[PDB]
């Protein structure tokens, strides 16, 4: 059930009016060992679509250039990590940094997972008069105008979350990777379909004779989508997650051991909760065959709740980002090694 | 006043004696290049000192060989644990532990000791002496071994001014003990601490002696501040530096980790932190200089901050927390490092 989903992060998405206050000019320059397309995704990702609404960003390529922020990956200005990989932060060579380790340190490390950036895409895919999603009137991602497309796009989806469809009429499981550098996955796969044929719509595994174009509508003709990391790391939960929610479908998930701090586990399978594979392909073979059990994990909030209100772990919200950069943007300290 | 600084570490050594030495096994991973002179202090560090209570340890430098641990900063798939006396910060990545000065929390991942523990445990071996001017309680583990006799014949000058045979008033203005030029910041400060008052240079750098200074805790005695500056700047990182001070009574001139305040408390020493500038610090060592109850006030302070009257090391750094963060290490399966 993915729009409970995108109601809490709708909700997250809140920040104050400044009406009399107008955005300061912030200026942001990336480092130069940053490809073109990662420049590209940086300017796309929630984060920039975040601060642009307290700052007026310019963002730049030119060392020479005195900024307020630097944006690498592994000068005097403040530099901040940020990655999508699953890498902890060098604090020795950066100041503050951005990533998903459940760690703290104060003022310099803030835990921003891949799934929130990915939340931010889908609302903005979902402000369109045929999605089959809805947005808060008049709340920050339903300003822009709608497109009108989603209806066309993703049928299926469309349908069964339409209820126009039967959620239990549809193929067993997906499978979209196209890294084959995944062996627990690789393995997982593998295991699953020689009990059950798993569909394979990435490069990896694949069965269609091509690769989909479409991850979303391709998901949503399954009950259920194998959902694997390319890797373990705690606090790792990356779009795949998210992907399955919003195709309506069981994720059957691995890759972060504490991924249930993140979301509600009545909502999905987790690998991580079993001795070895093959208790786990028991119980998903279960949900297959039990339709009550299957459904309602399907319904199930995938938030957990608490004190009446589903929440982000950990508060994650654009109040919480912001803060985060406003104290680095007052803070004079450098920290890292010079 | 070094004796309260002691009593409070004796008591954070303290542990329950185990039980008919049947002490299990403990095989750590060590610098390969080391040879018997890095051995022996390894041997000797704190860090080794608290396991050998609990573990009968084998050193391993062969690649070759299975370790339990595998220590250091140089064995990709073995439990590592990240350890440097350096200031910096842990790979996560490559280490699934680490051991430092940052003030993180990483859960079961990451334990602050700094290397002012480690001192200390240096300074109560040494006090372990029939000629000691500090006192080690009975019976307790750093009073266990045989006591040695020479602490009073190498630190005559120490050991009277603290045997109250010697006036503290009574001595030069300030000593610096440094070779490692790379500081500038430090370097700086004494030439701008110099300039308003000759400052003694024991070390390599800004050297007034004429040669290098054997017993550094003797020369410091001998005046009534020690310049103590870190070589850099870090948010935890308090090394050695003042805990020699304190050692030495004499008053620590501070820099360094910006936060040293959590771990010492503050009317006992000269924080450089809280001024906005070195004017103002010096202002306030000159101040200190010339007003002999203001002076014995700070070298009269517990080293330590306290709480409802009972001394603490920030944290609560002691054996048995860092004998269950070992515990806690060994106990578990879960591999943290990249797996290749
Ligand atoms: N539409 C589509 N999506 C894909 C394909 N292959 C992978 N993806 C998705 O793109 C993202 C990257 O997956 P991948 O390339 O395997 O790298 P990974 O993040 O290391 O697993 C995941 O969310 C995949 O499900 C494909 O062939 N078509
Ligand atoms: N006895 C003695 N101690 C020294 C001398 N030079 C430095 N030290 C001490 O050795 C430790 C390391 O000093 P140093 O070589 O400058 O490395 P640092 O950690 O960067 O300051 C400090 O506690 C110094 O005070 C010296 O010439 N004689």
């Amino acid at each position: 059930m993915f729009q409970p989903l995108l109601d809490a992060y709708v909700e997250s998405a809140s920040i104050e009016k400044m009406a009399s206050k107008s955005p300061p000019p912030l200026k942001i320059a990336v480092a130069n060992w940053w490809g073109d397309e990662e420049i590209k995704e940086f300017k796309n990702s929630v984060l920039y679509f975040i601060l642009s609404q307290r700052y007026t960003i310019t963002l730049h390529q030119n060392p020479n250039e005195f900024s307020d922020l630097v944006f690498g990956n592994p000068q005097n200005a403040k530099r901040v990590f940020y990655t999508g990989e699953n890498e902890s932060p060098n604090f020795n060579l950066f100041d503050y940094a951005i990533g998903f380790d459940e760690l703290d340190f104060n003022d310099r490390y803030l835990r921003m997972p891949l799934y929130y950036d990915r939340l931010h895409h889908k609302a903005e895919s979902v402000n369109d008069t045929t999605a089959p999603y809805k947005l808060k009137d008049n709340s920050l991602y339903a300003l822009k105008k709608p497109s009108h497309c989603f209806k066309e796009k993703h049928p299926n989806l469309c349908a069964v979350v339409n209820d126009e469809s039967d959620p239990l009429k549809r193929g067993f499981a997906s499978f979209v990777a196209s890294n084959p550098n995944a062996p627990i996955r690789n393995a997982f796969y593998d295991a699953l379909n020689s009990i059950e044929p798993v569909t394979g719509g990435g490069s990896v595994r694949n069965t269609l004779g091509y690769n989909v174009k479409n991850k979303n509508e391709f998901l949503s003709q399954y009950k259920f989508n194998l959902c694997f990391e390319n890797t373990q790391g705690y606090g790792y939960v990356t779009e795949k997650i998210i992907d399955a929610y919003f195709s309506h479908t069981i994720p059957i998930y691995w890759g972060s051991p504490s991924v249930a701090k993140d979301f509600n586990p009545k909502s999905f399978v987790n690998v991580h909760d079993f001795k070895n594979f093959d208790e786990a392909i028991d119980y998903i073979k279960y949900l297959h065959t039990h339709k009550n059990a299957y459904l309602d994990m399907l319904y199930e909030n995938p938030l957990n709740t608490l004190d009446g209100k589903a929440y982000f772990y950990q508060n994650l919200s654009f109040k919480k980002i912001l803060a985060f950069f406003k104290t680095i943007l007052e803070n004079d300290t450098i920290y890292h090694d010079n």
